[PDB]
């Protein structure tokens, strides 16, 4: 399953982030990708990233949720700090892990 | 069939959503993708996602429809809550399942 | 032929729809794709979709045409209801079927 | 040859159309593609499309030319009727046919 | 070599054209591609196209150059007639032919 | 591992850079890519680049960090000198190296 | 190595150019590609292109540098003559050549 997991990680492991504190946001695609990857690095739990190398989990199953909030310190960098984000494979990996 | 089902799930399984309560919507592509995946996670029935892993269905056949509505709580996030959505694989998978 | 037909279905089976009642239309690509799939589900005849699963046809050959009109109920949703649409494989599939 | 021809018509059989009667034209990419396929269906001679199924030609060789004009009736639909169009496959397939 | 030549022809044989007589030019991508193919058909010498079918050349080697000028009659069509153009295969195929 | 490392280097070795000293920045995609390449060359340590040719590291493991600052002299070229940059594979390669 | 070198030349041998004498530059992507190819043809040393055909080099190793300045005569064509340009394979091929 871990091999299939790394196929998912390479192909479709993407998250999408939009700012919360204040609907156009006047951010370009480069800024959007930068914010997404920053929130992936800081907000998403390390289990999501480390799962495909693997193939204590009792707390891990309930640890990760679908939608997340990250207070990424890009104030004066993108104009916002609080960002709400989501990623489609959250529930997919949750079901996989409940099966796994 | 289930292998074919996960093929369609990987390649062409996207839904499209547009707001209802009030034609430009001044929403960028990132916002559109975020709304699409949010409504896919919330509005779309779990059978649509879980079909390719399997390969009680009597109510499940009539459960889903082509066009759906999601009242996704993204106020001050994208500016709208009610979103009308559709995806091409709705009727396709309905026909496949009636055959299946 | 039916395998070839589903090849054209997956790769190049695309239709394009433009509003009729009143040349920019101030519609984004997401709205265009939504209208395309909506009219594909509604206006396009079920034979066009169901041809590659088979592989009464006397009425089917003259049933469909190249250009179509759909009065899709997207008023206050996209701003127009009447849409004229066309798709390239219409005449191609008509020729195939006349051969087939 | 005909197999090669079907390869080209899948990959590079694209025509481009621009309106004649009156340099921005304020037409979106969807409208451009719609006009392209419309004029391809109406203006381009059936020999160009039907060549890869074959593999009387004396008139066919001089029948088609590189650039074409189509008076496609999309007035109040895209804003123009007369369109000048061209595709790179015209002279290439003419040379192929002269060889063939 | 001719097989390799037709490989570069299918993948990378693209030319770029810009108008001369008078830096934004307010031409869309469709118009740019149309001008590119028009000047490719007109300005570029038939050796560039016909090389990969082959595999008198003494003057033919010095015939073509990297950049070209073409006065394509697209007045009231794109707004300019004189276009300076260049393609990536010019010096590459010149070296290939000097070797060949 | 080093072969896999060069697979990542070819596929997904990308960085994103945003200006620091003062949220739109009115920089095009070409300028964004140029800034990314500059800061990838000057800010990213040579070990990140040279890892896939190898396959003293005690200081090298703690040498690099996820987010970096790059002070590149493109003033009057893109309008800014200080940029903050990040790349996806920083943590992945740090974990790989710690395992390695 | 030369086979690998021509793989890089086909895939990722691209350069980026921005004007120097005077941050938006109001140049479209077609103009950007045209400027890039012009400067690649004139500025980049013939060794960079001719390396994958071979596979006197003592001066060649120090001959080229990563960033270049090229004074391309497209005044009244794109609005600028002086351009600073870069290409990603500079340091990579310099290391390869020092090894080779």
């Amino acid at each position: 399953i871990g091999v299939f997991g790394c196929t998912l990680q390479v192909m479709q492991d993407k998250i999408i982030c939009l700012p919360k504190r204040v609907l156009k946001t006047d951010l370009d695609l480069q800024q959007y990708s930068f914010i997404n990857q920053m929130c992936y690095e800081r907000a998403l739990h390390w289990y999501a990233k480390y799962f495909p190398y693997l193939v204590y989990n009792s707390a891990l199953v309930s640890k990760v949720q679908f939608t997340v909030d990250c207070n990424v310190d890009i104030q004066d960098m993108t104009g916002y700090k609080n960002f709400s984000c989501n990623h489609t494979m959250a529930h997919l990996f949750s079901k996989l892990s409940f099966c796994y």
